[PDB]
């Protein structure tokens, strides 16, 4: 077949070194933009503007209410914002706070609509057309968002312009693992799974450099997506994967691709089998979606600096990912899964009962918490490739992966409960994992048998 005339000018050599870092390199960026708006909306101390003021019950000052004389009177005018660590913010800028709190949340779930789209219709036209000349799109399209929503003067046209940014990101995720698999031959085909995550991983610690050094918003947000232009200029160069090219019916041109490597190198729903298998499976990755970006998206609640309590949790995957590994070849991946995510849950509920006073216990269960659930994310894809038959693995995984962002979008729209019930967004940011470690029960597979590659060994599997 198709591995062997891979691996006949060499396999993995010098013309496949220097392809996969290039397509790689952008993805330390690529977690950075996820969580951008925590730094770039971050919420400073105001209070409102005379033409003195009253007190909380805690004996800070009101940030809503202004005295009538020297009755109550609602904030006419702005109010004066703290400058010594934050010196601007979308919040200073426009007016997004006090009769205005759930718009600063509303931004970031239009960015989550954003990915969610751009997996159905680059998806499909990643397939029509060319797949390289997909990537060259995204990575223009993803250069001039980027800047324009640093120089949006209108609020609309700032959620507007994240909007088409977050279409652009999406498929250069998904275009790095389908260009890189078709190149690599299948004894190394599991190797780059692993250094994705590393280079996933290691995204957040960027973040929290770039943002030391540029407190602005207008030019953090400028910083993060000037170098994709640069990324473009490279991109030119690249070479079409060759597999697409023979299923389409354009054998012609792929010999002049193979020619020129070795010159450098020298229907889901339509069986009850699945369907059991597709809900169980269903719950796990919105469960996980859910806790892990209900975790992420705020962390200035805690006594301890933003940047400080940032690299904390860029490290604490490193153990993460090495206790995941241990266990999965000692106790199962069932096992781990449904232990992992009960602990995680736990650590959720006893979060939100302990008071706020004491900030040692209170970061000591909220790093557990991200811990586990990056442990839970590695897990939970290790098995699903495992499960589901070869011939609707492919498409299984990719429909198990687009839910997982349909997660997210909720993640953010339950935070606006906090206006009634400040403890109440917490209620439920744990609630969910908890309940979900009952689906694992009824699930009838294990670790340790032959994958299946027909439908037909599932029920003898079973019996
Ligand atoms: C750490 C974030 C996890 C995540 N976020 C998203 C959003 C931003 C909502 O799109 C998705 C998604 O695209 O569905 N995911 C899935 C994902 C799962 C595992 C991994 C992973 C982790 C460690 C090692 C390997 C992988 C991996 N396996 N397959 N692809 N990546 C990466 C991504
Ligand atoms: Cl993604």
């Amino acid at each position: 077949a198709f591995n062997d005339l891979l691996q006949q000018v060499g396999g993995v050599g010098r013309f496949q070194q220097i392809q996969v870092t290039l397509v790689v390199l952008p993805l330390l960026l690529m977690a950075s933009h996820n969580t951008l708006q925590n730094f770039t909306a971050a919420i400073p101390t105001h209070h409102c503007r005379p033409p003195w003021l009253p007190r909380d019950r805690q004996g800070q000052p009101e940030s809503c209410l202004r005295f009538t004389s020297p009755a109550t009177e609602p904030c006419t005018d702005g109010w004066i914002y703290d400058n010594s660590t934050f010196p601007s913010t979308i919040v200073t800028e426009w007016d997004l706070v006090c009769s205005h709190r759930a718009l600063r949340q509303l931004a970031q779930s239009l960015y989550m609509v954003g990915v969610l789209l751009g997996a159905m219709v680059f998806g499909y036209l990643a397939d029509r057309l060319g797949r390289r000349k997909v990537l060259i799109l995204n990575y223009l399209q993803t250069a001039v968002s980027g800047t324009c929503a640093a120089f949006a003067p209108n609020f609309p046209i700032y959620c507007a312009f994240r909007l088409l940014s977050g279409m652009a990101l999406a498929g250069i995720s998904l275009n790095c693992m389908t260009l890189n698999v078709e190149w690599m031959p299948i004894h190394t085909r599991a190797c780059v799974g692993t250094l994705i995550g590393y280079v996933y991983s290691l995204g957040q610690f960027l973040l929290a450099g770039v943002a030391y050094a540029v407190p602005h918003w207008r030019h953090l947000q400028l910083l993060v997506s000037a170098p994709f232009f640069a990324f473009f200029i490279y991109s030119w160069f690249f070479i079409e994967s060759a597999r697409w090219h023979s299923s389409s019916g354009r054998l012609d041109l792929t010999l002049r691709a193979l020619q020129r490597v070795a010159r450098i190198n020298g229907e889901l729903l339509r069986c009850p089998t699945l369907r059991h298998l597709f809900l169980c499976l269903s719950m796990l990755w919105f469960a996980t979606s859910f806790a892990y970006y209900g975790l992420v998206m705020d962390l200035q609640g805690f006594g301890v600096s933003i940047y400080l309590i940032q690299v904390i949790f860029g490290a604490v995957d490193l153990p993460a990912k090495l206790v995941g590994f241990l266990v999965i070849n000692s106790l199962g991946r069932r096992p781990a899964q449904m232990a992992a995510l009960l602990l995680a849950g736990i650590c959720i509920l006893l979060n939100g009962v302990i008071p706020q006073d004491q900030s040692i216990v209170r970061t000591s269960l909220a790093v557990l918490g991200k811990g586990c659930l990056a442990a839970s994310f590695n897990c939970i894809f290790l098995y699903t490739g495992e499960l589901y038959p070869t011939m609707i693995r492919q498409t299984g995984m990719g429909m198990g992966s687009t839910m997982a962002r349909v997660g997210s979008i909720v993640s953010p729209l339950v935070s606006m409960t906090a206006e009634l019930y400040p403890s109440m967004p917490l209620f439920i940011y744990g609630a969910v994992p908890v309940a979900a470690s009952a689906v694992t029960v009824l699930l009838p597979e294990t670790l340790g048998q032959p994958l299946p590659d027909t439908v037909q060994d599932l029920e003898s599997r079973w019996a």
